[PDB]
């Protein structure tokens, strides 16, 4: 199994297994199928409200791109194609984490060309328009650098809803818009609904238009409906077809009230093995933060790994009454689900997220709860793919290292994630009258810190091989060498020439693995060395860096639980900030010659349905063989039903 696709531009394509999808009954394989059929008719939705010329600049490129009878090795095509493949990653014509607009690295007459020779009916023209009144709508849109330079702004002395190439106003102002919604809102309302997150606000009165059937974007909305009606007819249980029986009626009604109420049993289904996304979720993409963009999710639980992070939770109170802390900093009484995406679509799609933490709305999470998960076959997807890309022979020490990282290294980082976010935050308590903001600006890097050290301390412990976490007594070394190497050395790829630590985490991995460096130095129990002009991190007594890791975990501690601001801020300034100038311009010209793409996106399985002769099915199946340019392709071909222009 293949995990990478294609690289391109600064874009990894990476794809993901399913695992266990056949062990599901054939009712919940057909469930799965409509939710993904839901899923993704939406990926119009988001490429118009990530901009009102997206869909015209996809479909006339997807038209010159498949019928193209020209020289396709000329450095313009190529450069065209990689266009278009930023496009149809970034769902529109701005960088997916930048937001800055794309360059062409093509000609404006080798573009007219090429659409001049493609057949006008595969153009995305309006009615009456040529091909010629085509560019001239969009090549300013596409090649002049101060036209829409921005897909979300946040600079200030500007007009945001105007400096913002995003779809969600359409001629209002920003204080128009901001007034709008600051009016709309009652400060007395104890449920209130999420005001303006399904519509685009216009001045036509400034006026909302609801994305709803029969409104805004009706012809992918229809589509949706459509199979979340298929997935209703094979609920698992009556409380997953009240979630999925509310979902339709608020895309059919726009209804903001309905749109709680399906969140509200949304996070009351807690029971059943399928769960999914589908919905205007995330309101990043409005630099006003009011609209969400279109996202969806369909997947089943990983119950192996959720059994293991259950597994940690139980022994929350041995973990907590054997640390290293002193003992009055310890919980006397101290007490994460796991979940395989089946696919993505929308905004999480393809570059997506390792966890969803929803619903948004606070009065919802107050009183009904919510759920937060981890995608464990997205995590797992992303570790497989680095395998063999050159990075642990590039920076790790010798091969018994390498070795013993390339066995246990996944396993034990996501064993140290899972011992930091389940047990690492929750360990400890602060003494009476202490201020839980005592440490300021360092809280943050300090309480990070605290996290890792536990994960740390415990992915040691014999107790994990007893408790069948680990499969033996050394493996816990392969992560220890990677969090000392990461935190001393190779983390560096990601600072500017001339920058120091400045991110929180980053810095709470730096304090760590100094602080052990230097207080290991005498015994030389970590050594950093020099081969060939290339720095190395050797640990030479791994027993010794546990004990290390518990003698700050139980110091920061001490800080956190005592409101300890200067020593908070003497562990961060003098272990977490400072570069080394002539290391970072080494480990970085290291690491750009293995050209890693910085981002990671996925592509799906495809799945197809069995029937008989009637119609009734009798198989779903799974399939991982399209690559990239195949299943964009297809998509824009099969699930692609809103109109080019969305007005
Ligand atoms: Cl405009
Ligand atoms: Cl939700
Ligand atoms: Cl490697
Ligand atoms: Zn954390």
């Amino acid at each position: 199994f293949d995990y990478t696709v294609e690289q391109f531009a600064d874009l990894q394509i990476l794809r993901y297994k399913v695992p266990e999808f056949e062990t599901l009954t054939l009712k919940q394989k057909e469930l799965v199928y409509y939710l993904t059929q839901a899923a993704l008719e939406g990926r119009d939705i988001l490429f118009d409200q990530n901009g009102k010329y997206n869909l015209r600049i996809r479909r006339m490129l997807e038209a010159v791109y498949t019928n193209y009878k020209g020289d396709k090795s000329a450095p313009d095509f190529k450069n065209m194609e990689v266009y278009l493949k930023r496009v149809w990653f970034s769902n529109g014509i701005h960088h997916h984490y930048g937001m800055e607009k794309f360059v062409p690295g093509f000609s404006q007459d080798f573009l007219k060309q090429a659409v001049l020779g493609t057949d006008a009916q595969l153009l995305p023209l309006s009615e009456g328009q040529t091909a010629e009144q085509l560019c001239d709508e969009l090549f300013p849109v596409m090649f002049d650098p101060a036209i829409l330079a921005k897909r979300v702004n946040q600079a200030d002395g500007e007009d945001l809803v105007l400096t913002s190439a995003c779809n969600y106003y359409d001629g209002v102002t920003q204080q128009e818009a901001e007034s709008f919604y600051g009016a709309m809102k009652d400060p007395k309302d104890e449920t209130p609904v999420s005001y303006g997150l399904n519509s685009r606000l216009v001045k036509e009165k400034i006026q909302e238009k609801v994305w709803k059937v029969g409104g805004l974007y009706t012809q992918a909305i229809e589509k949706i409906v459509y199979w979340l009606k298929k997935a209703e007819t094979v609920a698992e249980n009556d409380a997953q077809k009240a979630v999925i029986s509310k979902l339709i009626q608020f895309y059919e009604t726009g209804s903001l009230k309905d749109f709680d109420e399906y969140a509200i049993l949304w996070v009351k289904d807690l029971d059943s093995r399928i769960d999914f996304v589908n919905g205007f979720t995330e309101s990043y993409g409005d630099p006003l933060g009011v609209k969400a963009s279109w996202e969806s999710l369909v997947n089943f639980k990983d119950l192996d790994a959720t059994h293991r992070t259950e597994i940690i939770s139980s022994n929350a109170q041995w973990f907590e009454d054997h640390s290293p802390v002193d003992k009055s900093f310890k919980k006397e009484k101290v007490k994460a689900k796991v979940i395989t995406a089946a696919i993505l679509a929308g905004d999480l799609y393809p570059a997506t997220a390792i966890g969803i933490n929803l619903p948004n709305a606070n009065w919802i999470r107050a009183h009904h709860g919510s759920k937060s998960v981890t995608i464990g076959n997205i995590t797992d997807a992303y570790n497989k793919a680095a395998h063999g890309n050159g990075f642990n022979e590039e920076f790790v020490c010798n091969d018994e290292e390498r070795q013993r990282i390339d066995q246990y290294g996944d396993l034990t980082g996501e064993l140290h994630t899972d011992l930091h976010e389940c047990l690492g935050h929750g360990s400890g308590k602060l003494l009476p009258g202490v201020d839980p903001d005592a440490l300021k600006a360092y809280g943050s890097t300090i309480e990070e810190a605290r996290a890792d050290l536990f994960g740390l301390y415990y992915v040691a412990d014999p107790k994990l091989v007893e408790l069948k976490l680990v499969p033996d007594a050394e493996a816990y070394k392969a992560e220890y060498y990677t969090f000392l190497m990461n935190g001393l050395m190779t983390q560096l790829v990601r600072i500017e020439p001339g920058n120091n630590i400045e991110e929180a985490h980053m810095r709470n991995r730096q304090l760590i693995a100094r602080w052990v460096f230097e207080k290991g130095a005498p015994d030389k129990v970590v050594e950093m060395v020099k081969k060939d002009g290339k720095t190395y991190v050797v640990v030479n007594d791994y027993e010794k860096v546990r004990q290390l890791f518990g003698e700050l975990l139980a110091e920061i501690q001490r800080i956190k639980s005592t409101g300890d601001f200067e020593g908070a801020r003497t562990l961060v300034e003098n272990y977490a900030v400072k570069v080394d100038p002539a290391l970072h311009a080494e480990v970085l010209a290291r690491y750009k010659k293995l050209n890693l793409a910085p981002y990671k996106g996925f592509i799906n399985p495809v799945y197809e349905l069995v029937t008989d002769k009637d119609g009734n099915i009798t198989d779903v199946t799974v399939s991982y063989n399209e690559d990239y340019v195949e299943q964009m392709l297809r998509y824009s071909k099969d699930y692609s039903p809103l109109p080019s222009v969305n007005n």
